[PDB]
């Protein structure tokens, strides 16, 4: 399947903006596999709020990380192996009642309980960057992530309510 | 090595407590076999204050969970490879800078972020059960854990201030 780059040259904004109607979504999880040698990044970032509700999946010393404020939880936490080795690694992030769930390889490697109540229209998903700047996250990091993306499923397509690229996507073919 | 039981009959308290001066700690870490085919329970906790100040780590569906509360960060949190298949694995809880870090079987599963500043004069470990009633846990579980100790390390020894038993401790020979 064709693969993108997940950074656009400085890596200082997403690749990829999707929009999607909260009410509508009957698909709570997204999917994808990734490949990289880059052991700091951002992998993907979402939220309902840029203040107050957003979550972010990355890499910190090849290691997942994920970082997420909201009403019930504020957290830092990294998990799982490194996946900074140039393989391509399949990637699950699920909601499963009040949590987050986080498979890797077809391993779940963590689950942060209690971190999500009732389910606040709308949520944004970028790819490979934030909507907010680096030094506003709970801890900072770079987060260009020079490695590649494919068979990505997010949220409920279905529910999907628009799509923006700042610049045209590029292959990694 | 000699390996004790982790849980003394009803596995409704814990089957030892030691004590510690904070001040006097310099190893900030603790280590240790365990071995059971038991999905939940206490494996140990420890507090400065029952209150606000606490931390756990056990096991929930076969997984590590560790459960926290203190002035900079609440939560509960799942990790790592199941733990309940009969076999002996080494576990180890550290203090790096402001987070708290989870090694099993010599790979890291687990890193708290920013859970912990300054470091309050005593912190208690208890093993095998909680200080304060399970339903006092930010998620209950059943504290009893049919399981075996053996090799444990905790923090300072040196540090040391006192060590408590409700009954005898039994042996897993
Ligand atoms: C709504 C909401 C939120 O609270 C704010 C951002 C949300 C996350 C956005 C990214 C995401 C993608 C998935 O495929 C599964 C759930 C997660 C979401 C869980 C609920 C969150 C974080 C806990
Ligand atoms: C002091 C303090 C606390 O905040 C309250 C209980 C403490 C924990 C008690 C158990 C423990 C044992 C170790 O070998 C490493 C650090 C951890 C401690 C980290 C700091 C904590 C939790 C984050
Ligand atoms: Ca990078
Ligand atoms: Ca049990
Ligand atoms: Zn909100
Ligand atoms: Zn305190």
């Amino acid at each position: 399947p064709p693969a993108v780059h997940l950074s656009n040259g400085p890596g200082q904004e997403p690749i990829a903006v999707m929009t999607f109607d909260l009410t509508k979504i009957t698909k709570t999880s997204s999917s994808f596999e990734v490949r990289t040698w880059d052991p700091e990044g951002v992998i993907f970032y979402g939220d309902t709020n840029p203040k107050d509700d957003w979550f972010m999946l990355g890499l910190r010393d090849g290691r997942p990380e994920i970082q997420l404020h909201n009403h019930w939880a504020q957290l830092t936490v990294g998990a799982g192996p490194r996946l900074d080795d140039g393989r391509w690694h399949q990637v699950e992030v699920k909601m499963e009642g009040d949590s987050v769930l986080l498979e890797v390889d077809g391993e779940e490697v963590l689950r942060l309980r209690q971190v999500s109540g009732p389910l606040h229209p709308i949520m944004r998903i970028a790819l490979g960057g934030l909507l907010f700047p680096a030094s506003n996250l709970r801890l900072p990091l770079v987060p260009a992530l020079d490695g590649c993306l494919r068979r990505d499923s997010w949220l409920d397509k279905q529910a999907e309510i628009s799509a923006s690229a700042p610049t045209s996507l590029r292959s990694c073919d």
